[PDB]
């Protein structure tokens, strides 16, 4: 598997299988995103079990550069894979970022972000602006 | 349970929790959208095997209005659901459409759209431009 994050957390395996909890475009950032979450993660946000999150929830996101569609040209769809970025929540583990361990993976070629074992300060500097929604930003897409 | 689409599809049960194919936005429709497959056609887009689909491949696509969070202006998020748009392959019976069946729910009462059981010639008005594509437009998604 790729290397742990500078923090010691280790690649979740098999997130691709993942099921859907949004998706999201950030201009400044030319971007596709979907956010999935492992099962515990999954059932919270269909729950509204958000204040806080419970431990064990996971959430993903996964980014892709913008790209347009040659049949189709105002589709915009995923380029290239730029990285997946997690939020493993475990309250007392990880107290000092909000209860929520932070990672990224860069690229297809899955390789551990952050100068050091202090990254996640760098997450936390836009977090905490999600600071009543117990840190996380995404509100989970409404489906029947 | 949902009515059938006017050609007799009926809606895919428990499609909320299938996986992820890939995600897009459509500039003229300020949507986000989501892509998930069964895992026929998720086996299939992850092997290149869409040339053609598998018979028994279904892909959904599920549309949400574009909407801005409040905390971070330039993150476009999901709004109101808009549709859940289906494709179920089988060569043979649904032949006259490309080999797929297709279907649309419209909204969170997920009412069945189309005039009559003659609807999904619009979709083909579009689709039948990814003819050599099997029909299908969205390219997966590239993950490790
Ligand atoms: C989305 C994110 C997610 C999903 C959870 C959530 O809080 O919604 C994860 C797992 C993650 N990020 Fe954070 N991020 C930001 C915003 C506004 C959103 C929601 C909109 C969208 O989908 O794009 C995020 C903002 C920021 C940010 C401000 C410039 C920074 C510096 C970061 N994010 C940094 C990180 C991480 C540090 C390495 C990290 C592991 C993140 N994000 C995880
Ligand atoms: C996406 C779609 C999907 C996913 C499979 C695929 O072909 O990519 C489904 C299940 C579906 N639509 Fe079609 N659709 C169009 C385009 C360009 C894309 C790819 C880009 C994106 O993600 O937005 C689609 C285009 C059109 C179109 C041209 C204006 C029409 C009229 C339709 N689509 C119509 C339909 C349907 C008729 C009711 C239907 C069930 C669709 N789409 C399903």
């Amino acid at each position: 598997e790729p290397a742990a994050a500078p923090n010691g957390i280790s690649l979740p395996a098999g997130y691709k299988d993942w099921k859907m909890i949004g998706v999201s475009s950030r201009i400044e950032q030319n971007n596709l995103r979907a956010i999935l979450g492992n099962d515990i993660a999954v059932k919270a946000a269909r729950e509204g079990r958000t204040h806080p999150w419970p431990d064990g929830a996971i959430l993903v996101k996964l980014s892709w550069k913008k790209s347009t569609h040659e049949l189709f040209p105002s589709a915009e769809v995923p380029g290239d894979f730029t990285q997946a970025d997690f939020m493993v929540k475990d309250a007392a583990k990880y107290a000092s970022t909000g209860g929520w361990g932070y990672a990224r993976w860069l690229g297809m070629e899955q390789k551990p972000y952050g100068a050091n074992a202090d990254f996640a300060q760098e997450c936390m500097g836009c977090h905490s602006g999600a600071k009543a929604a117990d840190y996380v930003f995404t509100h989970p897409a409404k489906l029947p």
